[PDB]
């Protein structure tokens, strides 16, 4: 069998641990694992071409996508659908039902967990102003996230949300956008980034202003950076996902479509607090 | 003895937030003195009837403060003679004043984006413009940033002109006629609140425009109503400003008797139609 990989960039370290993953399964199966992924994160139009150019030039027996977008990646999907190629979502949920599987964070769950930990943080004696780093409407793993925090936070006492703003999917959007909120809101007491990007942008972005340990500050996925920053007490603790695991069960599910086995609908891969 | 100072009598907005205050005063049986300036924005004039009323007299004060920044002074002379100050509809700046109960003007700056996004086709470039009311006017800086932070980096979205209207609705349609001469395309329009959406409003009719883009406006009349359900103005963004004024009475009356009260009471905000 042939497996083609298409995740949504190279924007993020994350995106290698699951390629990691994923091929440490192919060469466990014996089977062949191609990957190709755009240079950017959130390149959708690059993805979409990606899945084109494959379908017509060298189709694969199975496709494993994390789709840049919910809605805009489902035409695509629908092609392979349609030449009867099993598609299989990891990282990011798909739109619609042309896919057969789904192997993720519960990010929904995930943002609920991350709203818990800043909450944990907080002295909530006194009214504290939130701030979410949101990551790009229509990238359903981020969206869900943001979700999920907001879901617990919005009528709970003691607590504004003061600022969502959109960041985009690099870094260096990230870190502009943070700068700007930094300088132009008078308080800030809690913030949540939703992913690798966003929470290293709004690192380096807190860093330059002078305002290191000032506030609770709950990111999302781990690096070595990141998790320095934890343990300095930069960062109050990280939401984490299990990238190489998650790579390594799409693989497996997608060799059981191509087998022609059920698989789950959902195949949750788990997510925690990196520390306590 | 209450004292209630709104932002002036510019929108007939205020109207309604007095009579929410009038009817918690009449069921509270205390008395309410509402004192505002003539005309919105007025800055100058609402820190003179601040001082007035600090030289000669109140138990509570009520302000919808025209400015976050150059009310503080005011609000701390009445925190240095304990005379507690409830802030309505539009926030202060610092922590000299005891709550705030108001719409979470930022959340409904984002829900305008999201409702204008929902007018537009989304298949194509589309150009956005946005009336900007008045630069330190808390409320509506805080739904314009809601609105821009949802928008300024959607694909296909450009925001192509966002310049200050100030706060009469004169001045937001002399604005508009401009904006609606020098644009080669507008996709779609934001307004803050009444004022801005009235003046645009009528300058969208006096160029023959109507009905040719998607138009979010915020605040509610006789006037903006019909233009909304003749297809004007695709939807309105309204508050609760009855509610907002009542419970702003019942806040103050509880600093007064000195039952505690949340920071912020969010008086709430929706579309007026599906
Ligand atoms: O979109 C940003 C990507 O970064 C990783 O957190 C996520 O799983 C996500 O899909
Ligand atoms: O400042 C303009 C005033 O008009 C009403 O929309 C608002 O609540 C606002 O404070």
């Amino acid at each position: 069998p042939k497996l083609l990989l298409v995740l949504k960039g190279d924007s993020n370290a994350y995106w290698r641990q699951v390629y990691l993953g994923a091929q440490k399964a192919a060469d466990e199966a014996g089977v062949t694992l191609l990957h190709r992924s755009t240079k950017d994160d959130g390149d959708i139009a690059g993805q979409i071409q990606i899945l084109s150019y494959h379908l017509s030039q060298a189709p694969p027996d199975a496709l494993i996508l994390a789709p840049n977008s919910a809605e805009d990646l489902t035409p695509s999907v629908a092609q392979y659908r349609a030449r009867n190629i099993p598609v299989l979502v990891v990282d990011s949920d798909l739109a619609g039902d042309a896919h057969q599987g789904l192997v993720a964070t519960d990010n929904y769950a995930a943002g609920q967990l991350a709203a818990r930990a800043l909450l944990a943080t907080l002295d909530l004696s006194k009214e504290r102003n939130i701030a979410l780093l949101r990551l790009r409407a229509g990238n359903a793993s981020t969206d869900q996230r943001e979700q999920g925090f907001l879901d617990v936070l919005r009528k709970h006492d003691k607590i504004r949300i003061i600022a969502a703003p959109y960041a985009g999917d690099d870094r260096g959007a990230a870190r502009s956008e943070m700068l700007r909120l930094l300088k132009e809101t008078p308080t800030i007491d809690g913030l949540f980034t939703p992913n690798e990007s966003t929470t290293i942008g709004a690192l380096v972005a807190i860093r330059q202003s002078g305002m290191s340990k000032q506030f609770g500050f709950i990111g999302f996925d781990q690096t070595e950076e990141l998790e320095a920053a934890m343990y300095a007490g930069e960062i109050s603790n990280l939401v984490v996902q299990n990238p190489e695991y998650m790579g390594y069960l799409a693989v497996q599910r997608a060799l059981d479509l191509v087998r022609g086995k059920p698989i789950p609908a959902f195949t949750d891969t788990g997510v925690r607090l990196l520390q306590e």
